[PDB]
């Protein structure tokens, strides 16, 4: 996160760290839950990804160096990509993970709502990106996860930043005309989480942008509320 600031702990409880561990174990995406057996995520994330066999997710973390040898975490049983996804810019870029186990839920890891029926049309105005990410573009995995409000864009402001690529309705911009703050490099499959009415949806998962946090060129998520239906259809 580029302009961002330090969480503290549950502050974000739907946000976990995916790790891989090969060659070596390291923070690979973010992710967020939305079920007691399901994080959603970023399909770019698994590019090069042997199998689930070495991945972790990590919930209730605060900072990375929290993660050691006996630290629990959760094997990932299935990696659902959408049948669509080719790469994160062409779209698509939504991931399923299923989780070998049940979360119980605490106050340090807890489920974020999907976009709601009938909120097709709510204008949201309290929207928060967060992760381990870069602070910039040439940097290193933070230790804290970092959190930035940012506001959403117009798929037409947002196509009109990026002529060479195509911003569909099921993606959503967001950024500050003059830059400053943005997700970056490890923010990716984490949640672009707004408040509506004082609850948490989860509007965009982040996805990909020409640099981080540049002036006119806005973060792209993959808009959640268009792939409602085909998360019901998976977790069901
Ligand atoms: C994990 N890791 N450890 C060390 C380095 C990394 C690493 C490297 N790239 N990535 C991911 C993709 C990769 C996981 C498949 C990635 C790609 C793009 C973005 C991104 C950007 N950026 C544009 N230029 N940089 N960022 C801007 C806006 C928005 Cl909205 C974004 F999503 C974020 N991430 O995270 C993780």
């Amino acid at each position: 996160i580029v302009g961002g600031t330090a969480s503290v702990r549950g502050e974000w409880p739907w946000q976990v760290t995916l790790h891989t561990t090969s060659p070596t174990q390291r923070h690979l995406c973010g992710g967020s839950i939305i079920g007691n057996q399901w994080i959603l995520t970023a399909a770019h994330c698994f590019y090069g990804v042997e199998s689930p066999k070495i991945l972790r997710v990590y919930s209730g973390i605060l900072n990375q160096s929290e993660i050691k040898e006996d630290t629990s975490f959760f094997g990932v049983q299935e990696i659902i990509i959408h049948d669509q996804y080719k790469m994160a810019e062409s779209g698509y870029d939504i991931a399923l993970l299923k989780l070998e186990t049940t979360v119980n839920y605490t106050d340090s890891q807890r489920p974020i709502s999907l976009p709601s029926k009938g909120d097709r049309n709510v204008i949201y105005t309290d929207c928060w990106v967060t992760g381990w990410g870069y602070r910039k573009l040439r940097d290193k995995i933070q230790n804290t996860l970092q959190k930035a409000k940012i506001p959403l864009v117009t798929n037409e402001e947002c196509q009109k930043r990026y002529r060479g690529h195509k911003i569909t309705h099921k993606m959503i911009c967001a950024g500050y005309r003059e830059g400053g703050k943005d997700a970056c490099k490890g923010d990716s499959g984490g949640p672009l989480s707004c408040k509506h009415n004082e609850v948490w949806h989860l509007v965009g998962i982040t996805s990909w942008g020409e640099g981080c946090a540049q002036r006119e060129r806005p973060g792209v998520y993959t808009n959640v509320v268009e792939y409602v239906d085909w998360i019901l259809e998976k977790t069901q």
